């Protein structure tokens, strides 16, 4: 099914997100970005933005070396 993968600072408002197929690939781009990124990120895929209004202000990417670079500068 798809989803969105979402990267987000606990202490900061906002995120990134990247709409995505889940499946093994990307599991694997998530497990490997939150060790590069740290405790203080949060990696977590959910079905949809509006379910999950806590997380706004969205900022919306379109591949996962795009989504890579922003969660690195959050």
């Amino acid at each position: 099914a798809m989803c969105y993968i979402i990267a987000k600072r606990f202490k900061k408002s906002g995120c990134v997100a990247l709409k995505a197929k889940r499946g093994k690939e990307l599991a694997d781009f998530a497990t490997d970005l939150q060790k590069k990124l740290g405790y203080d990120i949060q990696i977590v895929a959910i079905t949809r933005p509006t379910a999950y209004g806590e997380y706004e202000p969205y900022k919306f990417v379109n591949s996962f070396e795009e989504f890579s670079i922003e969660a690195s500068r959050l």
